[PDB]
Formats: structure tokens, sequence, C-alpha cells
């Protein structure tokens, strides 16, 4: 009756303990995610396993294949019983499984190397000299693709044209874009990755202006599992209770490096 | 088979039309969730009546008799179909109700008369010289009530058995009662509504500290109900959309005075 978890290793969710080499099981393991996992377990009641998503992925379908990979993935085809990550709830992913009610928020956002004379999504679509782009998929590229916003549209059309590409392959690109090319590039990210990045050494990043969307990270779980009545009562519990907020001051703000 | 809406009336999200007296079912009415309902309506493909809530609350279950009164009532007794309105998404309300992912977030807020030497829940906390309520048969009240939080348990300590009551029967009377009070009095209330008045004149209140919570309204339907998972997803194709956003922006911000 253990519950296999299955989470993602993205910082400050789930981490790598510095000795955990020398670890066992759950114990490897610490974060945000961690932590929530341990407070939805003791709130239902249950025993669990946190596993490591095979590929490494969130959940997206193959358009040829059909096939859903990443952590929806693992719900979708049995091989774990929920997913406690920063997983967006998505209509497509919503179509497949089940989510809780959002754990947390967040938002399309501006990251900057410090300096960038950027304070705003309108700024950036004013002018070519500092490039900016996105993900090469997901959430944020889909948003400028599909935007009816003048300034959004702007840029879009801009960020598609580009060249060389304004887009990377990874969360870790996009930050690394910013750090390297000395104020040229801005990155267009989740606001939570953001926040997180600019309280870390070397404190060379800033997030700017208001979030551009919004949307949610949700607890899923198979389609019509009974773990996520519990799971999604034990989401609102938590955030009534102020433990959520807590879980993102422990992990964002508490020992900030910045 | 016309889906019968729970609402009520809040501005800017149902409020009566200017010559209302001369106009005819749904169209008495204009505002975001009258919007939202005729948007959710043609992606889920029904005709509906929307109708203002018999007794003008939001929900809360009485302690003694453990009945619904409000919107949640109606759709917990069978009154309504769905609720489309600012209607909180709580734990409480969660074990009676269906939810849609959330359209829209918000947190319970301070609203002060200009100068009112309060910044934050802590300050009002310390202090009796400053009055301070919210809405009877609210999401506020019942989060206060339930409070284990230090400083919000105190607070609700002091607003229980406050004299005269520091209660109020809707949303406008406790604003009135601020804009009246000569500073005396404070109004815990959603930020969402909190910075509608902000930009509405006599420009005389203003939002102060940062929210005391984070949660979000939902779509409401009976337990169980076929309409729900629909319009849950409506709720999720609109804001990927942009439509939610479109909304807000049209009734808040666009029509700001201040
Ligand atoms: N949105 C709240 C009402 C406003 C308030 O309680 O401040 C509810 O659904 O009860």
């Amino acid at each position: 009756k253990t519950v296999v978890v299955t989470t993602i290793l993205e910082s400050p969710y789930v981490m790598m303990k510095k000795n955990h080499e020398m670890l066992e099981g759950n114990e490897r393991y610490e974060g945000y995610c961690v932590d929530l996992a341990a407070e939805i377990a003791k709130h239902c009641g249950f025993k669990y396993k946190l596993t490591i998503v095979g590929d490494g992925k969130y959940g997206a379908r193959d358009a040829d294949t059909k096939i859903w990979n990443g952590m929806v993935g693992e719900l979708v085809y049995g091989k774990a019983d929920i997913a406690i990550a920063p997983l967006t709830i998505t209509l497509v992913r919503e179509e497949v499984i089940d989510f809780s009610k959002p754990f947390m928020s967040l938002g399309i956002s501006i990251m900057i190397k410090k300096g960038t004379p950027i304070e705003s999504a309108e700024d950036l679509s004013k002018q070519t000299e500092i490039a900016y782009g996105t993900l090469d998929s997901g959430s944020t590229k889909e948003f400028f693709r599909r935007s009816k916003i003048a300034v959004f549209d702007k840029m879009w059309t801009y960020m598609r044209s580009a060249e060389p590409s304004v887009f990377v392959r990874t969360s870790a690109e996009g930050v690394a874009r910013v750090r390297k090319s000395k104020g040229k590039y801005a990155y267009l990210l989740e606001s939570t990755m953001n926040e997180y990045i600019e309280q870390r050494k070397p404190c060379d990043t800033m997030k700017v202006g208001g979030n551009l969307d919004s949307k949610g990270y949700g607890i899923a779980t198979p389609k019509g599992s009974s773990l996520g009545n519990a799971v999604n009562l034990a989401v609102l519990k938590l955030n009534e209770q102020g433990l959520l907020d807590k879980l993102k001051n422990k992990w964002w703000y508490d020992k900030g490096e910045c």
C-alpha cells in the first residue's frame, strides 16, 4: 500500500542532499516538494516512496505516437500513483490526469542580468539591442505564439524570426544565457524559477516587471484515482494553515544567498 | 434544461446595468462574471439564467443547525445548477460542492481610510483604537474563525466579541463604514475588491500591507454534477486563450478613476 510518488530533480523542489550517497530511500532528497510530500502523506495517512521521473520530463504528448512522456506519462501508464512536482495545470494535461487545486501560483516573468535597462515586456518589445527569448517548447512559448496583445504579438514576431535563435532547450540554458550575454539577453520564464535564481549566488540576475499571465502547479493523480479527493483537501488545508507559505519562504528566502 | 446560475451583486463582478428596470433577464446585468458566464456557456453549449442569490450571501455553515446559506447553500440544496461568482475555494466548501480550478487569485487584505496608522495585521492586532471587521457569511470570516495562526486567532478573539458589531452584511457596507469612520474602522476584504475600490472615486481608501493569505475563486457546481468536468475545462481553455486576463483588465484597471 506504499504510494509511488513521481517527482523531478528541479531546485528547490527536489534536490539531492549533501550526503545523499550515504543515505537511502526518501532520505536522499530535500526540497519544497519533498516537504510537501511528507505533509500530504501525514494528512492522508499513507506511506510513500519518492521516485525521480525516468526521462526527467514534465509531461507532453508526442504528436505522432500519441505517447505521453514525463511525470504525466508515469501516471497515464500506471507507473506511479501521484506526481508531486512543479507541474503546471494545463488543459491538455487536465484531459488525461486529475489535478488538485493549485499549491503554488506562477506567471511568465522577465529575467535580466543586473544593470540591463529593461523594466517591462513593453520595454523589450520596443527595442532590438537586447535579445530575448523563451524555452523552445511549453507554456511560456505558447503564450507568445497565441497572444492577441499587441506588445506580446510584437515580441513573438521578433522571437520567431530572430537569428541566431533566441530559444533555449532548458531552463538552465536560459539562465546561463542571461549570465553570459553581458546584459544583451533577457530570458522569459516562470516567476517561481526567476525568484529562486534571484536569491542564489552569484546574485547577478533580477526579476523585472509584473507577471504576464497566471497559472498554477497542481498535484496530479491518474484519472479517477481515489487518492485525488484526499490529496486535494490536503492541499487546501495546508494552504489555509499557512504551511505552503512557510515552505515557500523556507526554500526561496530563509537561506537566500543574496 | 436552462441552467440556473446563482450569483451575487458585487462590483465589478455582477452589477445592475444603468437602465435595468427597462431591461429583461440576463440583459439586466453586467460585469466580469456576466462576461465569464457568457463565455463558459458558449464553450459548454448551454442556455442559462442569471439569478441573484436569494439571501445575498456567499455561504457559510451554521455551527448549531449545520445548514449552509448563500450561494453554497443554493448548490448544496439543489436550488441552482452552477455558481459563477467571486466564490472562494476553501476546504470546508470543497467538502460539500465541486469547484473548477481557480479563474482568479486573491488574498485577504486590509482596507483603510487614507492616513490611518496601520500597516499590517500585526498592527491591527496590537491595538483597540481602530476597530476592524469582515463580511458576514463569507470566506474571510470563516478564515479568521478557524485560524490557529496566533495573530489571526488574536484578531478573531477580538472581532467575535467586539461591541458594537464589527461585521457587515455586504461588501458595500464595510466600504462605507471605512469611508465614514474617520480612520477608526479598517475592513478585512479580498485583494480583488480592495484594489477595485482603491481606483474609484472618491479615492479615499487604500490597501495596506501584504495579503494575509493566498487563494482563488472557482466556478462551483453541486458535488458530482455532470456540468463540473466541462466547466473546469472551459476555465483552463479561457485562461490559455488570455480571456480571463482580458476580462480582468476590462473590469478593473480600464475602469480606474483615481
Ligand atoms: N469571496 C468570499 C466573499 C468575500 C469575503 O469573504 O471577504 C467568499 O466566497 O465567501
